[PDB]
């Protein structure tokens, strides 16, 4: 009553961060950023790209997708649930009076804010496309194309931007101390890499440490694992419902070039991803609500 | 629309530091790089214009505020793709040497007005309505996740290039003169000023859409738009008044309240207009 | 200083066409020139891309020395000295809040002549190499002289943007006169990108332009420029990283014989432009405060 | 063998740009427009409190700071830096060091061109800082001396404005980072933590290293000979100053500050002129760490 389960993983994950991409995979980042609308390329994506003739492949196959009325829609009210559940779940002291007293001034708090805006807008986005992954080569199915309402195949609603890139305190960056919220968080998320949103939030260390000690609490709360299954279900949904279909099945992923083997690693890879996901969203929303 | 006054709007190159502050924020609330011509005039009237965004934005600020835009543009691009056959132009503007990326520059910039005008359309309404009948606008609690902030991501920088009247040469003075001709305005808006930073593009977006202006289609679509509007403006999340006697606790007298009244008017009914003749360019561009 | 004859065909290639190899170098050229557009004169060499990486190879050395930016900002120098001089400039500040401009709109203004003001003897240096480098055969520079020559230059640079330029298939009806004008009276069959960023305000470029006009290729011009030519050449005599580039090394950077002929050709136009254009520059930004 | 010695103290309470209001944001942008760099120096930010005394000395040193004469000037303090560090220290390359650690390619270059900021903006906040601080302690009136009228031309114009270099402040510190910036504190003898040094905490792992590598060389004998000499470097650019500077005590009196006032931004002003021959001296050893 009612929680979702952590996916076994025991494959290692070989992200390509954006600082080393290389001029091929460069353009595909950015072609993903550009009709995301976001500014980073996410580490779901990253992890992806190591098998780079799928993630191609399969970005191919999702974007007409992503481009759609749909998708802005079905992963908007991702961030609205999310919000929604959080609120109604959990009481979220604001902080920005403490951080006000740690000397953070308003133009600095505003400027977290925004930071927190990116990746509040964007992982719906990544949730649905790597749920997008993870099942259609789990299942060999094809997902979506169904005829309904024609206003579902629109342009999305125009945004921006792909610039700059966050600013993200990376691990090799990291900063003693700061690799030890690193490791707890880390350890509680039971993850072993450390999300883009938390490295953004590390720009201010003091902030992160402040944010991330208030949202450690509802970890694995019944409430917080409840409102992880509706959040996941969600993008189940949204999966089915795509204008344009997809499909990148086990042999859709050797015909581009990956091993059995190869496809067997990224199953784990992508299975982990998309489910931290879920709670990445949740996460995000608490270190929104109490920054109001 | 009855319209005598003079418009007198303050472009955001002129705009004084406390006015540009007001801006900002409504850059940041609508979450555009552009203060649209119609704010610029209304800020003439600077006491009204301070107190009427300080009791709009609360709505703005909310998910209501953010479907009921987005949906105002998913009307006109279903409008315009029904009631006219529109040729695609990508192909003659590679003929006449514009390069893919220079192509997708054009497009980025329609996608900013794309964006954008529906929210300054309902900010009109809400305005003219607010002073011609004194009623008081929304209010309701109905479904709470209407009060929820909007999708956050946007961007305010930079300001989009707009070759001003004074910056225009020969011929783009006349393809101004008829542009504000044709559409019966006294000011070029910033979307055509927008593309007139490529003058050939804009001489081939403004043709392909000149025909199809007082067309009984078009003249349609143009009170469906209106009528949206004014449907957003009666379900407002935060209740908005702001009527003839507050514009005065405001600091107007009477005589400006009535040139105002004729000025947003005037906008008003522009911004319909504006709305599907941006939708008709943005198509013609694939 | 005599124009040189050029019947061939200059072809370059815009950023905003260059493919990801070339686009690279281009970043590159912006990064160590500390500019932020690539210059015709490149873009035209460029079309030449196996000798134009070379010659850049080869250049690039000398251009990221504290003498280059000394020696190219000293040209600068020389060009505001001149027209100080041999031109009573007009102060036209007034003119334009007269014509709708706002202070921040002129603000804007000046700070494009910048950019160009600061790059452009780069390129002239640059082009100057790539020039007698072909006609003569012979190595310049490489002496150790004073080490504080071959020091880092200074270090600060804006690369981004790309400065707005209103390219000759975006001009409209008059538009396309003044360009027309410009092309002409400077023999010139192409438009600068210093003029087509102007363009960006129309109005403003008619103005600026029709106080320069008068002053080409009167005596007091053609002697100032003379003297620029004359600096840029020893600018390249006194460089720190040896720079040869023959035509013979043009074969084997993979060029043809006939490709060098016409190249010989395209830089020496340019080479010669770029000192008319120095000054140019200079007296649209004494036209400003 | 030769050292500069530092001078006593008061406190310092800086204004940084986060905070400035916009009055005073508008005489910041100004300095940076006419200084050519992204970031208002904490020189500045420290006399900004001090504010119609601030405004004051930056108009009347402002027409100086537009001429070819100070781009010149302020560029040889740091071509002399590079020589004195170069002739005068064993420094090993970083870079191996830092790709060990992890560091990418695109990352080292972002480090430099950051490093390249305070190589470049230094020495023009010096000669300022030099300006402020002997036209207080002498009354005296510093150079429009009719030369070379070349001086008096406009500088070279480039410059990086507008993105504020992301800067690690201090209470923005979690932690190693504090005891990082208490080491640095505790050893060039300062209360406050330089731009810089906030600047390359972006990057903490890089920091510690760069700044450990640094820390043998303080005041060694060769450290502080150089330091002497970038000294009279900034002391030689003020008499020779193209527009004329004067702000004396009744300058400083006339503009709005008491008697005590002028007092304490004297021992400012003195310890962060002071500190501006050390911090470029330090900048330029990080840069040749990452060459």
């Amino acid at each position: 009553h009612l929680q979702l389960p952590r996916p076994v993983c025991e494959a290692i994950i070989r992200p390509v961060p954006e600082h080393r991409a290389d001029q091929e995979l460069s353009e595909i980042y950015r072609d993903l950023k550009a009709t995301f609308g976001v500014p980073w390329v996410g580490v779901i994506t990253q992890a992806v790209a190591y098998y780079r003739p799928f993630f191609a492949e399969a970005w191919r196959r999702f974007a007409p997708s992503a481009k759609t009325h749909f998708f802005e829609r079905a992963s908007d009210d991702i961030r609205i649930r999310s919000w929604e559940l959080m609120g109604q779940s959990f009481v979220i002291e604001g902080q920005t009076d403490r951080l006000r007293e740690m000397g953070y001034s308003v133009r600095e708090i505003g400027q977290i804010r925004a930071v927190l805006d990116i990746f509040d807008y964007g992982n719906p986005k990544y949730l649905i496309f790597a749920t997008a992954i993870k099942e259609g080569l789990l299942s060999g199915r094809t997902f979506g194309g169904a005829a309904g309402d024609a206003r579902c195949h629109f342009p999305r609603s125009p945004i921006c931007q792909i610039d700059p890139i966050p600013v993200m305190v990376e691990e090799h960056h990291a900063g003693g101390t700061l690799s030890q919220v690193y490791a707890d968080i880390k350890q509680t998320l039971q993850l072993p890499f450390i999300n883009s949103d938390y490295k953004a939030m590390a720009r201010w260390p003091s902030y992160l440490e402040q944010a991330w000690g208030a949202l450690k609490p509802c970890i694995d709360t019944p409430a917080y694992q409840a409102g992880r299954f509706d959040i996941n279900a969600r993008a189940l949904a949204a999966l089915d419902a795509l204008p344009t279909a997809y499909r990148m099945s086990r042999d859709d992923a050797l015909q581009a070039g990956l091993s059995e083997a190869q496809t067997d690693e990224l199953i784990q890879v992508i299975s982990l991803f998309q489910w931290m996901l879920s709670g990445l969203v949740l996460n995000v929303t608490h270190f929104k609500q109490q920054a109001l």
